[PDB]
């Protein structure tokens, strides 16, 4: 039902629309890494996710590094797996290319053009896909204009070649915070989007400042990955900050995905140990934060 409403999306005056012109808000789950926590990402859990949580994006998360995708690449038919199953479900996809200790999206270039080049070749005609290019680039050493703008200008052309307008999220400066410098500097593609990454246990106000000045510049901008935990994924919960962002998102447009849909014993993680990679979970079954989470996802 989503994806045949909503069909086709692409940016309008820096905002996420439907095929019809209409704002529209995704909302949904991350997985941890593929590499480490996959087995949550399937087509059972996922519908659980659409259907309980009332999901409406699923977002595969295949580390480069860590175990990632370039030390085996096997993890990509998991992507696969995910995307054929919101496909199946009728639920948006985010494709993420999840650099983290490979700080400089540069470092694995090579690999990343081929790898959406493949992506989108399968599944190009389909309205589901989004692709995130660059989760977190970080470090003083990367920058927006030196480092960060001239990768995505090497891969969106091959995406584009089999994809011509399917949304494009890419990665910020500082973990997927620098927003300032992206949005005075924007790409030219119609349909990119900057990737906003924030943690609840972090006090967010200046964050929230920084965000309305990207949006103030035109800038389209998806909190591909937030949690409720510290910025480390643990530390703790933080709810009442949480909230903070949830109404902001809410007040602004803005399309989320949470961290992280795995059983680990850290704050953001959503179940608890024990439970079922296949779906099904009672609330005894849910952490702090997915309790918190799913009933964002069922108010909306
Ligand atoms: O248990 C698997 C490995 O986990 C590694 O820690 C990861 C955290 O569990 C995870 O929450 C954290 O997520 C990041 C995300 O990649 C990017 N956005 O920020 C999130 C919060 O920091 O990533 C950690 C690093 O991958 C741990 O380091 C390994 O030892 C474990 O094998």
């Amino acid at each position: 039902s989503v994806v045949e409403e909503h069909g086709q999306l692409s940016i309008s005056n820096g905002e996420l629309v439907n095929e019809r012109g209409e704002q529209v808000q995704l909302k949904g789950m991350s997985s941890h890494g593929l590499q480490w926590y996959g087995q949550f990402v399937n087509y059972e859990s996922m519908k659980w996710l659409r259907d309980d949580w009332g999901i409406n994006v699923f977002r595969a998360a295949m580390y480069t590094s860590s175990g990632g995708y370039i030390d085996d690449p096997s993890v990509k038919e998991k992507v696969k797996e995910a995307v054929e199953a919101a496909i199946d479900l009728d639920i948006y996809v985010i494709i993420d290319w999840h650099i983290l200790s490979d700080n400089d999206p540069n470092i694995y270039k090579e690999e990343a053009k081929d790898f959406f080049d493949e992506m989108s070749e399968l599944y190009g005609d389909y309205p589901n896909v989004i692709y995130e290019i660059a989760n977190e680039p970080n470090g003083s050493d990367v920058t927006w204009g030196n480092q960060i703008k001239p990768y995505a200008e090497e891969v969106i052309p091959i995406i584009r070649n089999n994809d011509p307008n399917n949304i494009i999220i890419v990665g910020t400066g500082t973990w997927s915070q620098d927003v300032h410098h992206a949005a005075d500097n924007q790409l030219a593609d119609p349909n990119v989007m900057y990737a906003f990454h924030f943690y609840a246990g972090t006090h967010g106000q200046n964050l929230r400042d920084q965000v309305d000045y990207a949006l103030d510049q035109g800038a389209a901008i998806f909190v591909s990955e937030w949690g409720t935990s510290a910025a480390t994924g643990d530390g703790g919960v933080f709810l009442d900050e949480a909230q903070v962002w949830i109404d902001f998102m809410d007040e602004r447009n803005l399309s989320w995905a949470n961290w992280s849909l795995t059983h680990k014993d850290e704050s953001s993680a959503a179940l608890m140990p024990g439970a079922n990679p296949t779906g099904g979970w009672t609330e005894a079954e849910l952490s702090p934060s997915g309790t918190f989470v799913r009933e964002k996802i069922r108010e909306s």
